[PDB]
């Protein structure tokens, strides 16, 4: 059974997608003194009948994530009630707006270590380890879509894909499907092939933009034309295709592991269990 949706206080927006939107709520009646937050998702103004529908499968989908990196559904509203979602309030806001606040620490004013930022992909590689184990296919991993919490806690979500904030990261075209181009492996874009292995890629450039402080967009100086051109490139294989570049904070030996997440052939990809356990290990001697 669900939760009574009276008990909701909304306060803010915090997000806004095709069907729905998601709003910071306080529950009345964790402490005596303090409220309980949460994030509830609730359909969009303009919502029809093909909203509620798609509504009902998130609610499927996400009554299946259990993993410490997933977000989680605490609950849902009474069958009375309009449709809503409700999940825990990560407090730090979105990892994109997170990092972006802070520099990389000087070795010789907010800053985070290069450490801390192998922490933060770390527990992205576990959440996504723990998604492929499910079979399931994310197909928008960015910064953009993790969540931060308390002490660097990460969560990945999948959500507000019309949060003005990050219209330039995806490409829109007429009948055609929200495509987030910067973040697809070349099969992605030219078959619309999304899998474990497609995830993987985007695991990539997620970990680059992670060591970019999320100060930059992943081929920023180039057009969503060149971007689209590059998929092509490496379906060819005439060694003309680009990569990101390596990041300032970024390692060679990391390095090296995001280019293996870009190899052409998806069996070449790393899995995300050797992602993680190099996030975690190897790379803390470099
Ligand atoms: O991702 C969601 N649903 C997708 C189906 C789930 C999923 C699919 C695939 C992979 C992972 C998850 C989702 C749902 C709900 Cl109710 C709420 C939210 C957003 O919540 C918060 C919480 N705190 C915040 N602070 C600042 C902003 C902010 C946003 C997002």
């Amino acid at each position: 059974v669900d939760f009574p949706r009276s008990r909701l206080r909304f306060k803010e927006k915090l997000g806004e997608g095709q069907f729905g939107e998601v709003h910071l709520c306080e529950v009345d009646s964790v402490r005596k003194g303090h409220p309980l937050l949460v994030a509830v998702k609730i359909l969009r103004p303009d919502a029809t009948k093909n909203a509620r529908n798609d509504f009902l499968k998130e609610v499927k989908i996400m009554s299946r994530l259990k993993d410490p990196n997933i977000i989680r559904l605490l609950g849902v509203c009474v069958q009375d009630d309009p449709l809503c979602m409700i999940t825990d309030y990560m407090e730090n806001g979105d990892l994109n707006q997170f990092l972006s606040a802070h520099q990389l620490e000087d070795k010789a004013d907010p800053t985070i270590s290069y450490p801390m930022l192998l922490h933060v992909a770390a527990q992205i590689a576990s959440g996504m380890r723990y998604l492929a184990t499910l079979n399931f296919v994310h197909r928008d991993l960015a910064t953009r879509n993790c969540l931060v919490g308390e002490n660097f806690t990460i969560k990945i979500a999948d959500f507000g894909m019309s949060r003005n904030l990050y219209a330039g990261d995806y490409y829109r075209v007429q009948g055609r499907a929200v495509l987030p181009i910067r973040w697809m492996a070349w099969e992605c874009i030219l078959m619309g092939k999304f899998t474990t292995a497609s995830d993987v890629w985007a695991f990539g450039v997620t970990l680059w933009e992670v060591l970019m402080l999320c100060r930059a967009q992943p081929f920023g100086q180039l057009t969503d034309e060149q971007v689209i051109e590059n998929a092509g490139e490496f379906f060819r294989d005439q060694g003309r295709q680009v990569y990101l570049s390596r990041p300032p904070a970024c390692p060679q030996g990391l390095y090296e592991l995001m280019l293996r997440c870009w190899s052409r052939e998806s069996e070449q990809r790393p899995p995300f269990s050797q992602l993680h356990r190099f996030l975690a290990e190897d790379a803390l001697n470099t």
